[PDB]
């Protein structure tokens, strides 16, 4: 079968055109994917088949991401497209810890506390919790559904409505609180997750990195 890296950089990939275009295109199935590995797998070409409930048809769709990092998020979509851009990436640093009260107050800065119903309805917000969790070690045998997400809160650079934050492909630095289920009881995990977006090609990079909560 799959491996779970290419089924979640296909879903980035439909993550990237569904926001651009509007659309609900869904993963069906994986047909192929080229890797180029300078002994590091640095780029995939993914070649996937989506359905579109709307039409009930089946598009066959193409990904691109450059990937830079085994250990933390660190990768760029420059492709995501039905099938029939020069390089983008993020150098600069990011936040440690979860926003702190001052951060909040500081008016300068543009914070959202987001609801329950707000990532219910917006499911890449799961997605980055996703990705975040099995960078941590992707050689475990990942059930998704092992994790619930508790808090979310995303920074933005511009003073803007809630709903552009949660809808449009815009640059977003997100801070997912999440849990993940152990009978052992659970682990408390944050991911935190800056999302560019190139103002022109509309290529995506993610840069993210995760900790453990006491």
């Amino acid at each position: 079968d799959c491996p779970l890296v290419v089924k979640l950089y296909a879903t980035v990939g439909l993550h990237r055109y569904n926001m651009l275009e509007g659309t609900n295109l869904y993963l069906h199935k994986i047909e192929k994917y080229v890797v180029v590995c300078t002994l590091m797998p640095v780029s995939y070409n993914i070649t996937l088949i989506a359905e579109d409930p709307a039409t009930s048809s089946f598009v066959v769709f193409e990904t691109n991401v450059d990937q830079r990092s085994l250990g933390q998020i660190d990768f760029t979509c420059y492709i995501s497209r039905p099938k029939g851009p020069n390089q983008f990436f993020d150098a600069k640093d990011l936040p440690d810890k979860w926003p702190s009260k001052e951060a909040f107050a500081d008016q300068s800065r543009f914070l959202y506390k987001m609801q329950k119903s707000d990532w219910e309805e917006h499911d890449w917000i799961r997605l980055y919790m996703e990705i975040s969790f099995f960078n941590r070690d992707r050689c475990l045998d990942h059930n998704m559904s092992d994790l619930k997400i508790l808090d979310v809160v995303v920074e933005t650079e511009e003073n803007v409505p809630r709903e552009t934050v949660l809808k449009s492909l815009r640059n977003v630095l997100v801070y997912i609180r999440y849990d993940q289920d152990l009978a052992d009881g659970v682990c408390k995990h944050i991911a935190i997750v800056r999302r560019t977006v190139e103002p022109t090609t509309h290529c995506v990079c993610l840069l993210g990195e995760s900790q453990l909560v006491p």
